[PDB]
């Protein structure tokens, strides 16, 4: 079996992408953020503190004839400012683009951090990292992809994110009409539970390609591209007037500048990120300073190939017993 669903940017800057997901019987459709950087499927629900819900569509387990409370199970996911989203757990039927999984753990949020409350377009997250990162206690739960793996024609899913445009998540097959040339596959390390791989280098604009190993994670749940300080400094040095700003928390550049492209290596292949993809607009309304899409990972501790990088490619998440990551131009 296979599944296919359209994913849509939530705003004009492509800050995140939402994908409609059917939960329960009869179906309740929520718009979830597909996140290959986490492993929990959690949703706003009828159990969420009513003051923390501001326009989101909520999942109502009492109206689903197939929902079952998972007795004694809880979940808790930690965030940047010490904030956390947490709640209890149900199992229910979950369908993505015609692909149906029964008995999927649906984590119902009892409280969410303010950052999710502020974002009325995201009803929850669907984690697609490896199941060892799932936070359900005392019994860890499997991701949607893990539960679907057996019935999929092929144990893969693909991300085809659009630039200021809709895109596609496919499960169980590789659409050979969605990319050009060949798919280059590269090894994945699962030791930390991420889709972790090693880029073979980078180039800024039409400069020389620099062969250097960059270990990082493919994370559809992160907007920007976070790379080592040496790489990021080399990029922004080519943008006249660009500087690192502590008040803003990253590199800013004059909005009138034209940004060079950024190339990253996948084996012997090269993925080119157009310079327009790196422009994330004014830091505040009316400002002439614009926020950059390539930022330093020094404070993060891990390099993250986020949406800025992934939307420049057709990306295959191959969940075979030896997992790999595929990249193709499109």
């Amino acid at each position: 079996s296979t599944g296919s669903a359209t994913t849509t940017p939530i705003d004009s800057l492509d800050d995140a992408y939402i994908t409609p997901v059917q939960i329960g019987t009869p179906a309740q459709t929520l718009n979830l953020d597909f996140d290959t950087g986490s492993s929990d499927l959690w949703v706003f629900s009828s159990e969420t503190t009513a003051s923390e819900v501001d326009g989101q569509t909520i999942y109502t387990p009492s109206k689903s004839t197939t929902a079952k409370l998972l007795s004694g199970a809880t979940w808790s996911i930690s965030y940047g400012d010490g904030s956390s989203s947490s709640g209890d757990v149900y199992t229910d039927t979950v369908s993505v683009g015609g692909l149906t999984v029964t008995g999927q753990a649906v984590e119902s949020a009892k409280k969410v951090s303010s950052s999710f409350t502020e974002d009325s377009t995201i009803d929850g997250l669907l984690g697609l990292a490896f199941s060892t990162l799932n936070t359900v206690s005392p019994t860890q739960q499997k991701t949607f992809f893990d539960n679907a793996k057996a019935s999929l024609d092929s144990p893969v899913f693909t991300a085809d994110l659009g630039y200021h445009a809709p895109g596609t998540y496919n499960f169980g097959f590789i659409d050979t009409t969605a990319y050009t040339g060949s798919i280059t596959y590269t090894a994945v390390s699962t030791k930390q539970g991420f889709w972790e791989w090693t880029s073979t280098g980078y180039a800024v604009g039409s400069g020389t390609f620099k062969s250097t190993s960059i270990d990082g994670i493919a994370d559809t749940g992160t907007t920007l591209l976070y790379l080592p300080a040496t790489v990021v400094s080399a990029y922004w040095a080519q943008v006249s007037g660009a500087k690192s700003s502590s008040s803003v928390g990253g590199y800013v550049f004059p909005c009138s500048a034209t940004l060079p492209s950024f190339t990253f290596g996948v084996g012997s292949a090269r993925i080119v990120i157009p310079g327009d993809y790196i422009d994330f607009g004014p830091i505040s309304t009316g400002s002439s300073s614009c926020f950059g899409g390539i930022q330093s990972s020094a404070g993060i501790g891990i390099n993250i190939f986020g949406d800025v990088a992934l939307k420049a490619a057709f990306v295959v998440f191959n969940g075979a017993t030896t997992p790999t990551l595929g990249f193709a131009s499109k």
